[PDB]
C-alpha cells in the first residue's frame, strides 16, 4: 500500500532519523552562528542552515523543493526588523506569507513584532501596511491580505503583497482542503506581483535567488513548511517529486524540525496521495 500505514510509518521513520542527523551541536559548522552576543535564533534548538541563509543575520534559508524555490524563515525578532525588511525588499518579494497568530502576534511575551499589519519606522526604513482584502479558506479559517510598501532613502520603494492567516493556531494542521486553498492563493498573489516586476521589466528575473516568496510561522518550520509542501505540490513541474524529498530537502536547506509537527507531514500526505505522488523513495 502506497499510502498504507507501513508505508507512513518508513517515512515517519527515515524522517526521524533525518531530524535527528540533523539536530544543531553546539557550534555546527552546518548552521549559522550568533556573532559575538545577540541573539540570532527566535527558538536556540531551531537554526539556520548556513548554506542557505539568505543573511548572515537572520534565521531565513532559501529552499528548493524539486523546482519550487522560495524562502521560510522564523518571525524576526525586534533588532532583525530592519535586517528583515532589507532582504524582502532585495527579494523583490512576491508574496509574504505569515502563518502566525494574531494570538500569538498579540502576546508580546513572544517578541514578535507587529512588523507587517501597522504602519512604522524601523530605523532609516519606514513601512507602510495596507489592508487590501480578506478571502476566508475554508473551516472558518481567515486569509487577511495588505501590501506592505517598504521605502528607505537611496533604495528602491518596493511594496510587497502580505497574505496573513490568522486563525491558524501554532503546532497544528489544517484541512488538507484549506492547506490547499491557501497554496494556491499564496501562489495567486505571487504570481501577479511577480508578473508585475516582469512587465516592469526588472531584473531580479535573472536572479534565481530573487522574487521568492517568503513564508513563516513564528519558528518558520512547522506551519510554514506545510505551505511549502502544499505549494510544491502545486507546482506542476514537481512530478515524481515524493513526499520523502520535500521533508528530506527542507530539512537540509533549512532545518531538521521542517515538518514540525505529524498532523502536518499528514496533510502533506494527503495532498499527496490525491495527486498520487509517492511518500516513500524507491
Ligand atoms: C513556524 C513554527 S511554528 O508553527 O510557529 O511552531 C513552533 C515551533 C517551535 C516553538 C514554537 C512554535
Amino acid at each position: 500500500s502506497p499510502y498504507g500505514p507501513e508505508a507512513r510509518a518508513e517515512l515517519s521513520s527515515r524522517l526521524t532519523t533525518l531530524r535527528n542527523t540533523l539536530a544543531p551541536a553546539t557550534n555546527d559548522p552546518r548552521y549559522l552562528q550568533a556573532c559575538g552576543g545577540e541573539k540570532l535564533n527566535r527558538f536556540r534548538d531551531i537554526q539556520c542552515r548556513r548554506q542557505t541563509a539568505v543573511r548572515a543575520d537572520l534565521n531565513a534559508n532559501y529552499i528548493q523543493v524539486g523546482n519550487t524555490r522560495t524562502i521560510a524563515c522564523q518571525y524576526p525578532l525586534q533588532s532583525q526588523l530592519e535586517s528583515h525588511f532589507r532582504m524582502l525588499a532585495e527579494n523583490r518579494t512576491p508574496v509574504l506569507a505569515v502563518l502566525a497568530s494574531s494570538s500569538e502576534i498579540a502576546n508580546q511575551r513572544f517578541g514578535m513584532p507587529d512588523y507587517f499589519r501597522q504602519s512604522g519606522t524601523y530605523g532609516s526604513i519606514t513601512v507602510e501596511s495596507k489592508m487590501t482584502q480578506q478571502v476566508g479558506l475554508g473551516d472558518g479559517i481567515m486569509a487577511d491580505m495588505y501590501t506592505l510598501t517598504i521605502r528607505e532613502a537611496g533604495q528602491k520603494t518596493i511594496s510587497v503583497p502580505v497574505v496573513h492567516v490568522g486563525n491558524w493556531p501554532a503546532q497544528t494542521a489544517v484541512s488538507s482542503e484549506v492547506t490547499k486553498a491557501l497554496a494556491s492563493l499564496v501562489d495567486q498573489t505571487a504570481e501577479t506581483k511577480r508578473n508585475m516586476y516582469e512587465s516592469k521589466g526588472s531584473s531580479a528575473v535573472a536572479d534565481d535567488s530573487k522574487l521568492r516568496p517568503v513564508i513563516h510561522c513564528r519558528a518558520g518550520v512547522g506551519r510554514t513548511a506545510q505551505l511549502i509542501g502544499a505549494m510544491c505540490m502545486n507546482d506542476s513541474r514537481n512530478s515524481q517529486l515524493s513526499v520523502e524529498d520535500m521533508v528530506s530537502q527542507m530539512r537540509v536547506q533549512r532545518n531538521g524540525i521542517m515538518v514540525q509537527k505529524d498532523e502536518q507531514l499528514d496533510v502533506l500526505i494527503k495532498l499527496a496521495e490525491g495527486q498520487g505522488r509517492p511518500l516513500l523513495n524507491s
